[PDB]
């Protein structure tokens, strides 16, 4: 069957909703499903975030060596990086990083809390062109991912476009561009998502979020052997509050939509 069909196929075994886009830049083509529906963000915004800083930091070369304190009250409900640095300082990049490559949820605040607010997240999105992403919240509160609600969404389409932007076009300038890059490369969390339904050696850059309503997320850049790169966004929600997340759900999907490439 066609792709298409697998991928409704694959919502149908489900017990939720699922949201792909994919974009082949090698001519451009992208495979779509519910690509234009919103969904919740959870920690994949952290991008977001991130790129807001590099993007100041274009402009400040003394930004990404800013000293940043980390004070007990700042750790939330994950956050295995700063907890090591409590008492002490952590750079701008090193909150990137730790944001990044870790998911630290109070490494995402101190991001947000330096850029002025959510909503400075949300213009710089708009900068990019992307009129559909917004953040509302602090983490984790930005997680909740409660069905229909609007906070911290996205569409699958709109965030694959501009993760191709950030990653592999005109979003940052090259230094910066390249930061973001090995940052998501060196990402740690994403083993069984997307990276589980591609090619091992493959070399992949990603961010996952996970949230209630068993809300599972992936966004990546794919770079195969032989082919131009591949922009994939794989989004999962359900319909019960404390549904069990479902990465085997987001690898499935990169599986069908990277057959042949
Ligand atoms: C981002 O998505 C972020 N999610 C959370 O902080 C929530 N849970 O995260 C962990 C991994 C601890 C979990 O047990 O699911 C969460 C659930 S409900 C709520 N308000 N927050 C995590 C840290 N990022 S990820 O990339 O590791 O998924």
């Amino acid at each position: 069957n066609s792709v298409q069909q697998q991928l409704e196929a694959l919502e149908k075994s489900s017990g939720g909703r699922l949201g792909v886009a994919l974009i082949n830049t090698a001519d451009n083509s992208q495979i779509l499903y519910r690509a234009d529906e919103r969904f919740a963000m959870c920690s994949t915004s952290k991008v977001m975030a991130a790129a807001a800083v590099l993007k100041q930091s274009e402009s400040d070369k003394h930004l990404l060596n800013q000293r940043v304190e980390i004070k007990k009250s700042d750790l939330v409900n994950y956050n295995p990086i700063a907890e090591k640095h409590v008492n002490g300082t952590m750079t701008l990049a090193e909150l990137g990083a730790a944001a990044l490559q870790y998911s630290d949820n109070t490494a995402m605040n101190k991001l947000i809390a330096h850029l002025g607010g959510p909503d400075k997240v949300t213009a710089f999105a708009r900068s990019l062109g992307d009129e559909t992403f917004r953040l509302d919240r602090t983490a984790p509160t930005l997680n909740t991912a409660i069905p229909g609600d609007p906070r911290d969404t996205t569409t699958p389409l709109a965030m694959a476009q501009t993760l191709k932007n950030l990653t592999l076009g005109k979003a940052l300038a090259e230094t910066q561009r390249a930061q973001l890059v090995t940052w998501l490369k060196g990402n740690t969390t994403g083993s069984a998502s997307i990276r589980a339904g591609l090619p091992k050696s493959w070399v992949v850059g990603d961010k996952t979020g996970s949230g209630d309503y068993g809300t599972t997320n992936d966004i990546a850049v794919i770079w195969p052997e032989n082919h131009a790169p591949l922009v994939l966004v794989t989004y999962f929600t359900q319909p019960e509050q404390k549904a069990e997340n479902r990465n085997d759900i987001l690898a499935a999907a990169a599986k069908i939509v990277t057959h042949g490439f």
